[PDB]
């Protein structure tokens, strides 16, 4: 990777639809020469594909909550309950750090009941979860993963 | 929003690079059937935009740290908070959650030295702050933030 | 319900001992039509009941006490545990509140011992009790859970 | 106060909708004197009033939030807040624990947005206010607070 | 118990070493009717005994230790786990407190050593205890249980 | 000091109470090589004084809290603190801890209204005071402070 | 020891390869004099040894890690666990603290990998440990255990 | 650095005492060829140096304790609290942590008195600290830190 693929990489994080001759036009390279550098940088697995981005509003994700979960130690039972904290339905992200040493879990659902019945009652049932701990979301101020490129 | 917008969001938030036709003959529906439900989607905000999904790694965002931060009490010094710490470079989530009622800060950087100069040494200065708490990710289970139909 | 029945519930939520004739002078409408709307808020269930508002000091309730309780994980263990709370003598509220991820529980008593001997002991030897923390009340600023509509 | 004066607020605390003649046939005295046993305590403030009680549910008070308050030490500070906190609309119940040594305060609300400008954003905003910890009621067990006789 | 005991007491909380002809000439009343008055608060146990008040210093106990103790609950496990704590050398004061609910403990050695090998290994071994944590005294501001009456 | 003065010791912080000829028959020595040691250990400031030992419910001192006082960093507000936090009513014992690193402070008082208005009314004014926190004794399994010699 | 050996002390914690004529001359006593004082001190066990002092950065000991451990409670149990703990490679320090009563560990590895490897994964498997909190070093201020005389 | 190097200072860390003829005979090197490595790893200043290490307990050093501080946010305050924390007698080690975000401090003192004075009552009147939190040592199982080749 160089800095022309930076600045490609720097467009196509906002909008992948745009031409590859508006692109081209931009950092000022032949069409085939950048249409080249896209297709191998999704070869290498720096682009790992193309997603539309959902409003999760407009799907009425309104109970949006950031749960702490502690695991009961020994063996084993922590990477175990990584993956399954990440198979649950509405969960989209499960991070496991440091600090407090636990994980931290991202999901979203339309209501409380909803997030109680898919979420809340089923982690209440694993095995391996010492405690967990609620962090309800009133507010998005920014939520921008798409943007690894500052 | 229909049942067959739900089919067609639930493909586009994985891969938003399939041929209409192909997307079509998944369906069952006109192309031109499609292709006008995807453009009103478009209109409607539902969808926001396409982006290319970038792999944090292949960029070296080695060092991703997840930030409690507690704000000073008045007016006011609240929401100013939230908006300054969206703008600093890396940022990417800035959530106001209940709970503990602080904000929660998703980053991500190259390293210890650009974190501490870009995210820390600039928190440590903002006036609204009373006080912040990292936790360091030391593995990640899960991060598809662009799947909001499960 | 209408804007009439609000007016309605507005007024019996604080006094429930108005005359009908006296309640149809305020909101201006015919005592058989206020009379129907009350029956059938009742029928629809939106009207549980009506109580008597007893003063607890006059009952020497004393000693109030305000319990967070941290319940073990497991099935199961959960509601369960609620269930048990809310079957004790003086637990007149019982919540299972996110945050912290347990439950709050309401208590009034005449004096410590009782306390004790009915709450305390009690909880001490419950099985799916992980722990407790009590908080006690030393000054009660307000409690009017009967005013519903502000 | 005497047994039969138990016996008559055990009952009314549960329905005051019951005729004098049922109340009489079920404690065993003339009505004369029920009905004089009950004025009285009314004068003597055993029995403050009479209420309708309310579903919660029905007037759609989904957004249920426990919240502990630490206030800034000095004078004075301290029963300001109480006063402020037991003014805002939505509040029922304010206390000053003992623990934690600070204010416990029950508020409910229709959804998240109200629970935000009608509490947050006010709370947010008292001087007198050091930090504020919230804990969503997700399930309401029991709340009775009509039964003080056990 | 009336208002000569009090000045009474109040004197002999400080020194009981005065003579009756001293006190008896403080409060105006006969030495015989003072001696009887001593002799009874005895018999009713208000005065449960005449203690030597010797300084800790004195007898080089410099480790001093307010250990606040976790119960596993159940049962049981708590009272049984007051006693234990209660009979280990160097103990004086062992309190079931509210709050936090757990037991507080006042302990004093001459050294660390001491504390490890007669308090802390020691706890440490106990079934019922869930965890401890120690608060090490590093200045007594003020220790005079002695004085009841103020 | 030798081993014959702590058995002295050992002796009057029991009962100090006894006959010079009972402890002189005790640990074998002469009255007059009995009254001479005890004479002296007062002189050296070992035996600080004789007092009465007062049963504290006998005084209904019922209402006892262990609290924790946080203290404002700066000077000199420390040591000032560990003053006034002395010369409170009912506070017999005030500790600088380790830990922590903040107060203990031992109090009793007959009711919560004591409590309230003679220590925690004062104590929410005093400027130097950052937090405080409550742990209500509600049963004591051990208080004697009295002995030094195990 | 005498004040000779302590400049002698001083000066060798800082710098062990000085000549013993450069030190003789410093202090002003004969080679012969200063040798036999060394010499004797480390008889005593006074200087255990002589070490060369690396820069960790040099063998990029980047991941640097400050954690606590809480050890489950029982016998036994803790002992065993201390010895566990400093026989991790990468573990130079490991203290039994009071406190928060439980051990502190001082570890440095390369990378996250390493730490996670080596200590994290190994420490989430031994069955002593109840839970663990981990503390990045971001900045070293001051890092010089090699200076016992200030 | 290459292997040999590795093999040199896997030595020296341990025992800088040896001649060079046995550290050449355990490498099988020219003693010529040792003594260049080691001169320049001086030069590049992989060693920094070579001290004599003392045991502590040989100079009382009894009272080890480790503080954890909170500085008061903005700027600037924090850098300065760093430095002025390095420069107090017996402080040998200050790190900037992450996590918690603040600052652990290592510090060394021959009784409490000393701690007190030369610690303590220092950190108390500093500007920049919020608040502190100190852990006292009471065994060390391990203390290596020359030791950076495992
Ligand atoms: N986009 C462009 O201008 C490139 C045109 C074409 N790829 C070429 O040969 O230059
Ligand atoms: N994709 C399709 O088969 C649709 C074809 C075209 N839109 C039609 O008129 O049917
Ligand atoms: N309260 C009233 O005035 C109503 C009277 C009666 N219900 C009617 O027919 O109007
Ligand atoms: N409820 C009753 O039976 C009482 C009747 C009436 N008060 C009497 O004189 O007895
Ligand atoms: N102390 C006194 O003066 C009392 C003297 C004696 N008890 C009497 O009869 O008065
Ligand atoms: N208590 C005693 O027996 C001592 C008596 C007296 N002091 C003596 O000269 O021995
Ligand atoms: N370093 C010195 O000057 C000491 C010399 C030699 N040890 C002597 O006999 O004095
Ligand atoms: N230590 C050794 O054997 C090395 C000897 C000498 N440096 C040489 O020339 O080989
Ligand atoms: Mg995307
Ligand atoms: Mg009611
Ligand atoms: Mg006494
Ligand atoms: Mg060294």
């Amino acid at each position: 990777m160089d800095e022309i693929d930076l600045r490609i990489l720097k467009i196509l994080q906002y909008n992948a639809k745009y031409s590859l001759d508006e692109i081209a036009r931009e950092i000022r390279i032949p069409k085939s020469t950048l249409s080249y550098r896209i297709k191998k940088l999704e070869k290498d697995g720096v682009i790992k594909g193309y997603y539309a981005y959902i409003n999760p509003a407009s799907l009425n994700l309104d109970y949006i909550v950031i749960t702490s979960v502690k695991a009961k130690y020994g063996k084993n039972y922590h990477v175990e309950l990584g993956n399954k904290l990440a198979q649950i339905p509405g969960v989209w992200g499960v991070y496991f750090v440091l600090g407090d040493n636990d994980f931290i879990v991202m999901a979203r659902y339309k209501t409380r009941e909803e997030f109680m019945e898919k979420f809340l009652e089923r982690v209440m049932s694993i095995p391996e979860v010492e405690r967990t701990s609620a962090q309800v979301v009133v507010k998005i101020i920014k939520e921008s993963p798409n943007i690894v490129i500052f």
